[PDB]
């Protein structure tokens, strides 16, 4: 109880929703805790889209310590777009409180169908200040700034269906939560929380690549060459003109992934990546990989990952620890 704790909810193995509260009166809202972006958006009352119909509302006017900004903002993210206006209210998360500045969203047509078809109500940035739209201080740095809590870090213990559920704590580590040595990484760029490793699958090799580590991605997506280098000659299937490839579940031929550094080794096994479809045959599932290419050779790391390893993000630092999560409690 010495730390702050957000309990996670998870979403059919896939996603994973954690709910914070805006306004003096704690109106509750469903979060996408996203270390990827680093935005505060809520729907608001004064929403005209219809996706807002099916979502909790945002109402200023019920708030006594709202003020008015009103600068108008247009939020891009790879998904889709959600656009409104800036707003500044008391942002209670877990236990801890603080004056924030967030966007009030009046137009989601830009994030469907996306939006309407899943639960979640807003997305809550974790990211670092160059991130952010508006230049935002990060949330915890705030809160540390604030002395609202020891140290600016931030850990994610994901939860298993069927099986626990996870936290996002902040202010310290909870030993709790991993099992096995916390190796830290330094970060290469104060911009996502992304950190250099070398990649290896089994032959197919990648030295110092960057890896971002991002909460609101359900996938693990690598370099498009090294995706197709890494997948021949797997007994793996592409399904027709869609950018995902399926298998056999029981597919001894799937490799596992090793991201290395001087410091620690960090495994990926298929059974991470692998997603169930059809119960037909032994077992059939897709491939939770995506090829995606940029300038620096990229690879994103995502529910997957964090689902495997517990994750300490460090702002004081400028660092992210990796642990072997705890099995069970
Ligand atoms: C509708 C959500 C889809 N979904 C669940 C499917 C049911 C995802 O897992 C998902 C979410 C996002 C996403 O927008 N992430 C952003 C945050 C976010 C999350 C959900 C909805 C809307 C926005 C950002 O945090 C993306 N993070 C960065 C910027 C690092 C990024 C950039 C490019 C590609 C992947 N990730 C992106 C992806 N992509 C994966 C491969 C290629 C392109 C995009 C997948």
């Amino acid at each position: 109880s010495s730390n702050d704790n957000i309990e996670l909810v998870d979403f059919q193995n896939i996603m994973f929703y954690g709910d914070a509260e805006v306004g003096d009166n704690q109106q509750p809202f469903t979060f996408i805790l996203d270390t990827g972006s680093a935005n505060l958006w809520v729907p608001s009352v004064k929403c005209t889209t219809a996706g807002c119909l099916t979502k909790h509302l945002y109402d200023s006017s019920k708030s006594r310590t709202y003020e008015k900004d009103g600068t108008k903002v247009e939020m891009n993210y790879v998904s889709g777009t959600v656009s409104g206006f800036f707003s500044k209210d008391l942002v209670t998360v877990g236990n801890l409180s603080l004056p924030y500045k967030f966007i009030e969203v009046i137009d989601t047509n830009g994030f469907e169908p996306t939006y309407t078809a899943s639960t979640f109500d807003g997305i809550l940035g974790l990211g670092w200040k160059d991130l952010s739209i508006g230049s935002v201080d990060p949330i915890v740095v705030e809160l540390k700034n604030q002395n609202k809590i020891e140290n600016a870090l931030f850990t994610f213990y994901l939860p298993v269906h069927d099986k626990h559920t996870g936290f996002l704590t902040i202010g310290g580590i909870e030993e709790r939560f991993y099992e096995g040595p916390l190796t830290y990484e330094k970060l290469n760029h104060d911009l996502y929380w992304q950190i250099t490793l070398d990649a290896h699958v089994g032959n197919i090799s990648l030295e110092k690549a960057n890896c971002i580590v991002d909460s609101g991605t359900s996938a693990i997506t690598v370099p498009t060459d090294f995706l197709n280098k890494m997948l021949q000659n797997l007994d793996v299937i592409k399904v027709p003109f869609l950018p995902f490839y399926v298998t056999l579940c029981n597919n001894s031929k799937l490799p596992t992934f090793e991201f290395t550094s001087e410091n620690g080794k960090y495994t990926l096994e298929p059974e991470y990546y692998l997603q169930h479809i059809e119960d037909v045959g032994p077992g059939l599932c897709m491939l939770n990989i995506i090829g995606l290419d940029f300038p620096v050779p990229t690879f994103i790391l995502g529910d997957p990952f964090m689902r495997k390893y517990f994750t300490v993000f460090d702002y004081d630092n400028h660092s992210v620890g990796i642990a072997l999560a705890k099995k069970n409690l």
